[PDB]
């Protein structure tokens, strides 16, 4: 059967950290649903890239479980995914469940806003590095990408293709995600 | 005074290949056109990412010329903008001016279309090698950014940032390129 992921999309998101592992799952074959936070509207990224979601959170959270959620960052992406309910709803259910969990760049900084995945070894973008080690409850790395278990994070826009296919590698394995990379043209 | 871009956004374009550059150029400051090839409406992207331009390529051409016109790759994004009367107008006008005109992956093939940059030296994805040099009107790199004079080219989504901060480099220069290049988080 189909890995299916959860893309969240709000205003503020970085577009490259959300288009970069949309496209790449895509590629390995796994049914992605871009969800927008706001509901169903074009959503205005970081840079003023508009992006059409395929599905408000709303009802996309019908269509759940997924075997993954994914958090892309920006700061005002990140800090709107902090704040909802919402997100906070399916962060909790995903992690109960054992479900993967991946965010990138001030992404993991919603994780700690929604108490998600204490205890783990995590990265961020080094100028999120503050907030999200505020406490101390995870451990810091510098890793391009950190997987500790079911909680995948990674640090920037220049780390998306390594974090996809990091996801890629989670949910289809290994070789899917060679076969899927080799196109790319990746250094 | 601000450089400007003109980014042709086409049905079937490789979405990475078109955020990218269009995030990385206006991280740059310059002031970038997400241009729709088939007027002002939502574009399907090659893996479904649905974009909304800024304008109609009819409105932006209006409002050039552009120190850069960018062409993303995606195959059947490639041969819409090699099928466009509007398209071969808007790259002759730009390499009749000596502007930069820039192009990724499958992307350079709508030179060889609209006979644009002949006897430059190209690179293309690997797969869209065999399409450009048809005629051996240019000479092939497998460089992974290749600048010959105002004509740009690259390979792929995993050259995309390379190629993005080429046109930068070009633009803005070497320095400013650098302060772009260091948030990415780039290897
Ligand atoms: C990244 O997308 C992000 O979330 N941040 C805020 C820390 C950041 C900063 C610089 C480049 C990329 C990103
Ligand atoms: C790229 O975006 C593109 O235009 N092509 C067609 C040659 C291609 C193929 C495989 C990966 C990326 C691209
Ligand atoms: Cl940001
Ligand atoms: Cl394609």
């Amino acid at each position: 059967a189909s890995k299916r992921a959860l893309v969240i999309l709000a205003k503020g998101a970085e577009e490259m950290e959300t288009v970069i592992p949309v496209d790449v799952m895509r590629r390995a074959g796994i049914k992605v649903t871009v969800a927008g936070l706001a509901g169903k509207d074009p959503v205005q990224c970081s840079r003023d890239v508009v992006i059409c979601p395929d599905a408000s959170l709303e009802d996309a959270k019908k269509e759940g479980p997924y075997d993954v959620v994914v958090l892309p960052g920006g700061n005002l992406g990140a800090q709107n995914l902090s704040e909802s309910a919402a997100v906070k709803e399916i962060l909790k259910e995903q992690e109960n469940r054992k479900g993967l969990i991946a965010a990138i760049c001030a992404g993991p900084t919603a994780l700690l806003a929604h108490e998600i995945g204490f205890g783990s070894k995590v990265t961020t973008h080094p100028l999120a590095k503050d907030k999200m080690m505020n406490g101390g409850h995870y451990t810091y790395s510098e890793n391009r990408v950190e997987k500790d278990g079911l909680i995948l994070t990674s640090r920037g826009p220049g780390t998306s293709f390594e974090f996809a296919l990091a996801i890629v590698e989670a949910l289809n394995g290994k070789e899917v995600a060679a076969q899927v990379k080799a196109p790319l043209v990746l250094k």
